[PDB]
Parts: structure tokens; C-alpha cells; sequence
């Protein structure tokens, strides 16, 4: 309905956050928003929590537990920063309510996130370490996240801020790229960054998909408001 | 096959720390896991009890209802915090501690659980994990915010996943005559609904939690500044209060 996701890319940049919520603070409290960011990542990769329940188990079963608590210290930042500038936000544990099977989100509870949003709350989630079906222990990242959420709550649009302005034909560090204002799934479908992309044509089911650049502030609004802005994936049809 | 253990918030806090304790819980935990499956819940302790009195959080959403949305949050914060220390001091001690929101999966109503989501908790609790739940904030259907003690958050547990034993860390020995600070009172051993309900028309709350948890599992109220008392209420030992089991 009137719902906005928002995903936040990686760097702990203060100031970038300030300038998301106080752009934010122009819709509050008649549109409804959930946010979602990402790692943490370091206890991640050097745990190999990707690898599963496997060979040393107590040694994954740790570094579960402290990159799940890194996550939390992050998350508790950009918490911080939220409430000074007004806005009421509240931290959701994503392992707490998410179980996967092949990196996919294969259940969810989304009660108390609903009840959240009816009392004009600002669920927070994060991209966290997560229980696995298949192998144990796993990496939930923050699309997949959005994904499910897209899949269920069914929000008015998706905004993805990234460092970078949004879809480009070439490579943003390879010069003489071009930005694809209006995006499709034939553009989409070109794979030879990837992951959202695959997340997007999932998501773009349910929920128009903005690309845009976070460091600009009013960016964000922009995004909110409908206007023109970096790239933009409608409805599909 | 499975043990709720909740830790009192004036026995591992009072802004006090009391790190020393929590090691000492944790290593009498190591005793028994993994071969045990061991839930914790702690109390809200000096940091979540402090904003919730501050901001007035167990009145509701009435008055300054923004006000009270970022008391809610500073409040969740601070329970987060917390956890993160019992969790890294439960984690340098070879255990598999792992936090779950405890405002994430619950919901209240009249100052009691009403909606639950518990197959996380049964998921880790099948992996070898410890789950670390903690009294909260809570989103309240009735009065919008309220604050969730862990004792409600122990009652649904046992309700729920129905554990073998539920062991209260309180500061006393267990359950008294009267109030401990009279000088004329003594432990009891084994407890009864009787001398409960006499015991109510003069905790309280400790108590109703009790008579419904009875219902499906034993409880035991022991003093959790002692080391051998968490090893002595796991297994059948005589140690503190003993509430059996309803029949
Ligand atoms: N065609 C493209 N358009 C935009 N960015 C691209 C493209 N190809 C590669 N990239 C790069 O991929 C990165 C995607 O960011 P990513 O690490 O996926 O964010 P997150 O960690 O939030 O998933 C960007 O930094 C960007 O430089
Ligand atoms: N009959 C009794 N037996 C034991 N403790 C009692 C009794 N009457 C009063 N008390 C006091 O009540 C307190 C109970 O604390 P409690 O509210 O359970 O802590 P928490 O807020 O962590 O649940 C104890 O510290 C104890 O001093
Ligand atoms: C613990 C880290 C999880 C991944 O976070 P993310 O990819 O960038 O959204
Ligand atoms: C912020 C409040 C948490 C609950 O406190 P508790 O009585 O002792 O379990």
C-alpha cells in the first residue's frame, strides 16, 4: 500500500546517515517506511559462515554468535543516528524471525514488523549471520531480505542506495558508461551487483525499483516523491 | 530434555556490572551442555530499567507519544547492549550464546504474551545453540508500548516448548515466610499452591508466573551468586526453593 523499503549499500559514515533520515523526516508519519543495511561482513568471511556447519563446528557456531553481535553494534550506530534526528526507529533482529534454504528466505514472521508500521515505528532490519535448513548456518544478506519482504508485505516501491548513481551499461570504474534511466527486464536480463539485479527482476513483481545514489541527499526524496531520478524500474506488467 | 533458566535483573546487575557472576553461570552451564539444551533468559538489569522509568514506558502511547516511540527505541538499545555483554562473556567461555529480540517475536496484551513466533528459538535450540532472550520493550495491542518482563517471557516458554526444569537466579536463597528483611524468616523447601495463595493475599508477579509454569514443567528458585547452586537445581538435587510439577 503506502509503504516504502529502503536498502542501504556498505562504506560508518555518520553524516550520510543524518542526510537519509532527515530526508526521510519529510514523509514521516503518513508514509510508512522499512529500513534495511548491511554489514559485520568481516567476522563473515573470517568465520567462512557461507561454509556451513562443517568441519570445525563449536569454532562456526562462535563466529556466528560475534558477527552477529558486530551486526548488532552497527545496527545500534545507525539507531542512534536515527533517533537523534527524531525519527523513531526500532531494531529488528533479522536472525530472529528469518530461517533460510539456499540463500533464499524460506520463512519469515512479519506480525510484529506489521504492528511496527501500524504504530507509526521505523523497523531497522540488517543483512545478519541466519539458521540455515540446508547447511547449518548461512549469510542472509540485506536483498534477500528486501526480497521477502516485497514478496509479502507487498510495499509501494524499493529504493536502493549505492555508491554509485545507479545501473550503468559498462563498469562505473570503466569511463564512457551510460545510466539507464528506465530500466526493463530484456536490459536486466544481460548477465554475462549481479545478485541485486536478480533480486530486482524478483522484486519488480510486486514493487516499482529505484537506483539511486545515497552520498546525494535529496536523492532519497526524490526517489520517495516519484520524480526523476538515477535509475528507475517500474512495475512489470 | 530441556532447561529455561532466567537470571534475575538484581542478581547479574546493581549500573553494576558483575561480570564475575556471569562466568560463573556460564561454566556451570559448561558442565552440562552440550549434552543439555539450556535457554536464558535475563532480567532487565540496571540499563533497560533506568529509560523505562525515565521515558514511562509501561504507561502506554498517551501524552507525548514521540516522546515515548524514542524511549521505546533508547530503551531497546540499551536491553541490546546488555545482551552484548552476557553474550561476549558467555562466548569467551567456550559457549554458544546467540541473541534473539525478544520485541521481535513476541506481542503483548494485559502484560502477557499473546502472539509468539518460536521456531527460530527451536531451530537453534536444535543446532546446539543457547538462545539469550531478555525482558524488553514490547509492542502492546492495548496500550501500543509496554514493557516485557522476562518472567511472561519465561510462562510462554514453558507453556510453548514445555522444558524439563525452569531455575530462577534470584539475590535470596528462594522463596521465604515474609519478606526476606524480616528477621524472622525462613527457606522454604518444597513449595505448594498453598502456602503460595497464602502467601499472595498479604514477588507476586514471581509467584502467578510460577503456578502457571507448574503447570508444565518443575521450577526451582535459587540464589545465583553462588556457584554450585545452578549445578545442584539442573539435576534433581536438594538446593533452595522447589516448586514440583502440577498433578
Ligand atoms: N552496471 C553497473 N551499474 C552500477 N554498478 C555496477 C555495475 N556493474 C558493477 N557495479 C558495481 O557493483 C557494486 C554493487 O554494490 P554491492 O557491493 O552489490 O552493494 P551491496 O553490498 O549493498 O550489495 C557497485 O559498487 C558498483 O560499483
Ligand atoms: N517471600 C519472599 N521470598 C523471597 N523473596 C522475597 C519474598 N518477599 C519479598 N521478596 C523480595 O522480592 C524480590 C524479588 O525480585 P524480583 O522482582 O523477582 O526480581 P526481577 O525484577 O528480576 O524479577 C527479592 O529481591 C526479595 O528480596
Ligand atoms: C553479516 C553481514 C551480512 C551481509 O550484509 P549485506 O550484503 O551487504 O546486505
Ligand atoms: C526494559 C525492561 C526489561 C524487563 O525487566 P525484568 O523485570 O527484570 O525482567
Amino acid at each position: 500500500s503506502h509503504m516504502i523499503i529502503i536498502k542501504l549499500g556498505g562504506s560508518f559514515h555518520r553524516h550520510i546517515v543524518e542526510q537519509i533520515a532527515e530526508e526521510i523526516a519529510q514523509f514521516y508519519p503518513d508514509e510508512s517506511f522499512i529500513l534495511v543495511h548491511g554489514g559485520g561482513h568481516p567476522n563473515a568471511r573470517e568465520y567462512k559462515i557461507t561454509e556451513g556447519l562443517v568441519g570445525d563446528v563449536d569454532r562456526k557456531r562462535i563466529g556466528f554468535s560475534k558477527t552477529h553481535q558486530a551486526m548488532l553494534k552497527l545496527n545500534d550506530l545507525i539507531i542512534q543516528t536515527f533517533l537523534e534526528k527524531g525519527l523513531p526507529a526500532y531494531s529488528v533482529s533479522s536472525s530472529s524471525i528469518f530461517l533460510l534454504e539456499n540463500k533464499e528466505v524460506v520463512y519469515g514472521e512479519l506480525e510484529i514488523l506489521r504492528k511496527l508500521l501500524e504504530l507509526k515505528f521505523i523497523p531497522v532490519l540488517f543483512g545478519d549471520t541466519a539458521i540455515a535448513l540446508d547447511k547449518g548456518i548461512d549469510i542472509l544478506s540485506g536483498d534477500q531480505i528486501v526480497s521477502y519482504l516485497a514478496k509479502m508485505l507487498k510495499p509501494s516501491k524499493v529504493i536502493f542506495l549505492m555508491d554509485v548513481d545507479g545501473i550503468y551499461d559498462r563498469n562505473p570504474k570503466e569511463r564512457d558508461a551510460k545510466l539507464i534511466e528506465e530500466l526493463n527486464v530484456e536490459e536486466i536480463r544481460h548477465l554475462l551487483i549481479g545478485n541485486k539485479l536478480r533480486e530486482a527482476l524478483k522484486i519488480a513483481k510486486h514493487s516499482e525499483v529505484y537506483f539511486i545514489n545515497g552520498k546525494v541527499k535529496e536523492n532519497l526524496g526524490k526517489a520517495i516523491r516519484g520524480e526523476k531520478v538515477g535509475t528507475r524500474l517500474r512495475k512489470l506488467e
